[PDB]
C-alpha cells in the first residue's frame, strides 16, 4: 500500500481533543475542544480560528441546565450559515456564528431518550446522519460504547424528525455520505472506531438505510481506529485512523485502503477540506493540535457549498 508524506503545516495549538474541523459559508473556520473540563465536568467548546494567525476564539461553550456539552463534529447548513454539532452529553446542537445555541433534541422519533453524539454528515437532500457513540444524554451519567454495543446511529430529516436509523454499534465515530454523480445520497459511511471496520449501507431515502455491510478495514492492532472521514471530489475516502499516524485513502468500491498518509503525529482525530481547495485541515490528539497539508485533489462538496436555488 503507497504511503504520502506531505508537508504538514501548523494551524493552532493547545486545544483539548482537538476535534470536528468546519468551514463555513463565509469561510470562517471552526473547531470543537470537547475534552475542556471545569473542576472534573464537562465544558467542552466550540471555538472560531483565524486562519492568518492561529489565534482562538471560543464563541460558544454549551451548557443545558448546568450540564456542560462534548461537542464532538461539526457540519455547516446551507439554507442559514449556522452549525450543526454532534455533543457527546447534549446530542445535536445548532449553533450560530454569534455564539447562541439550541439544544434540538431531548428525545428521538420514537419518545426514546436521545444519545450522545460524535459526529455527523449532511447529504445533498439536506437530512443529517449522526453517530451516537455516547449513551443517553444529559442529565443521564455519562457512558460510553467503547466496550459494549450500544452506539446508535440517527437521520435528523428536513421535515425535523430525529429518527434513529441502527443500533448496536461498538462505538460508531465518523460519518460520511457518497453521492451519485447528479447529486442523490446512495450509500452511506459509518466508522466503527474499536473494531476497525467501516460499515455502509444503501440509502434509499431520507432516514432509510439497507443493506448493511462491512465496507472497508482499517489497518492496525493499535487501540483505536477509525475517527473522523471525508470524501474527496472523486469520492475517494480519507479517514483518520486514531493511533496509527496516518489517515487512510479508500477508493469508490472500499475493501483496503488503496493509499495511507503519514502525518507527523500518532493520533489523528478529525479532517476536513478547505472549500475549494485541495487543503485538508486534520485535528490531532497526540498534540490536540490542529494542522493542515496539501491532498491530491479538491474536496467533495459539501452541503453548505450546493445551492438551493441553482438552476444546475
Ligand atoms: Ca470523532
Ligand atoms: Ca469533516
Amino acid at each position: 500500500i503507497p504511503v504520502i508524506e506531505p508537508l504538514f503545516t501548523k494551524v493552532t495549538e493547545d486545544i483539548p481533543g482537538a476535534e470536528g474541523p468546519v468551514f463555513d459559508k463565509n469561510g470562517d473556520f471552526y473547531i470543537v475542544a470537547p475534552q475542556v473540563e471545569v473542576n472534573g465536568k464537562p465544558a467542552g467548546e466550540i471555538l472560531r480560528i483565524d486562519l492568518k494567525t492561529g489565534k482562538k476564539t471560543v464563541i460558544c461553550k454549551p451548557e443545558v441546565n448546568g450540564y456542560g456539552g462534548i461537542p464532538a463534529g461539526c457540519q455547516c447548513d446551507r439554507d442559514a450559515n449556522q452549525l450543526f454539532v454532534a455533543d457527546m452529553r447534549l446530542g445535536l446542537l445548532v449553533v450560530q456564528t454569534d455564539g447562541t445555541f439550541e439544544e434540538i433534541a431531548k428525545k428521538d422519533s420514537e419518545g426514546r431518550r436521545m444519545q450522545g453524539c460524535n459526529d455527523c454528515a449532511f447529504d445533498y437532500e439536506g437530512n443529517l446522519w449522526i453517530t451516537a457513540p455516547a449513551g443517553e444524554v444529559a442529565p443521564a451519567d455519562y457512558t460510553r460504547s467503547m466496550q459494549e454495543k450500544f452506539g446508535s446511529i440517527y437521520c435528523f430529516t428536513t421535515d425535523g424528525q430525529m429518527i434513529q436509523v441502527d443500533t448496536a454499534f461498538q462505538f460508531p465515530n465518523g460519518i460520511a455520505v457518497r453521492h451519485m454523480n447528479d447529486g442523490r445520497p446512495y450509500q452511506l459511511i459509518v466508522a466503527e472506531t474499536p473494531t476497525k471496520k467501516l460499515w455502509s449501507y444503501d440509502i434509499k431515502g431520507p432516514a432509510k438505510i439497507e443493506n448493511k455491510k462491512v465496507w472497508g478495514h482499517i489497518p492496525g492492532t493499535h487501540e483505536g481506529g477509525a475517527d473522523g472521514m471525508d470524501f474527496d471530489e472523486d469520492n475517494n475516502l480519507l479517514v483518520a485512523n486514531w493511533g496509527s499516524s496516518h489517515i487512510e485513502v479508500f477508493g469508490p468500491d472500499g475493501g483496503q485502503p488503496k493509499m495511507r498518509i503519514r502525518c507527523p503525529f500518532e493520533k489523528p482525530s478529525n479532517l476536513h477540506f478547505k472549500p475549494q481547495t485541495k487543503t485538508i485541515f486534520v485535528t490531532e490528539h497526540e498534540n490536540n493540535a490542529v494542522w493542515k497539508f496539501e491532498w491530491q485533489r479538491n474536496g467533495k462538496k459539501q452541503y453548505c457549498e450546493t445551492l438551493k436555488f441553482g438552476i444546475f
